C-alpha cells in the first residue's frame, strides 16, 4: 500500500526537522498521514539505522531519532517528493 | 522487492522525464540499467501510472510510445530529483 515510496523513504522525510523526536511520536505522526503498520514503521527505522541515515539514542527518558549527514541531504529531496505527491493528490480529488 | 526507497512506479515515472515519446520497450531497458526489475514488474508500473493518470500511452512513429501527463510532469521532477540525489549518496 501507497505509491511511489516505500515506508523508509516516508518516515525518513518526516524526520527532517524533527530530529529529537521520540521514536513512537515519529510513528503517530508518519501514520497520521501515511498509515502504516508499527511493524512496517520499526522495520523502516531498523533499516534506516542499517544503512546509516538516521541514529536512535535513548536521552531524556525516551529513545529518539537523529538524522546522520547523508540522512539529512537525502531526506530533504524526499520530503519534496513526498509533499509534490501530497499536493498532487489533493489538487486532484476530483 | 529490489530496490530500497522507491517502488518501480516511481522509478518508471522518473526516468520518463523528458524521454517522453520513448518507445515502452525501450523505456524499459534505461530503466533496468541503473535499476534493475521485471518486465512483469515494470509493465505493472506502466500499468498503474497510466490508470493513475501520471502516463498516457499512444501509438507514435509505428510504436508503443509513452508520456506524461501534465500531473505526472510535475511530479517527475521532484520524483527524479530524490532518485539523482540517492545514486549520488550510493
Amino acid at each position: 500500500s501507497t505509491p511511489f515510496f516505500y515506508p523508509e523513504a516516508i518516515v525518513l522525510a518526516y524526520l527532517y526537522d524533527n530530529e529529537g523526536i521520540a521514536t513512537y511520536d515519529l510513528y503517530k505522526k508518519v501514520n497520521a498521514e501515511f498509515p502504516m503498520s508499527t511493524a512496517t514503521f520499526y522495520d523502516a527505522k531498523k533499516f534506516l539505522i542499517q544503512e546509516g541515515f538516521v541514529k536512535e539514542r535513548q536521552e531524556r527518558g525516551e529513545k529518539r531519532l537523529y538524522l546522520t549527514e547523508k540522512g539529512k541531504l537525502f531526506a530533504i529531496s524526499l520530503k519534496t517528493a513526498i509533499e509534490t505527491y501530497k499536493q498532487i493528490k489533493k489538487r486532484h480529488h476530483h
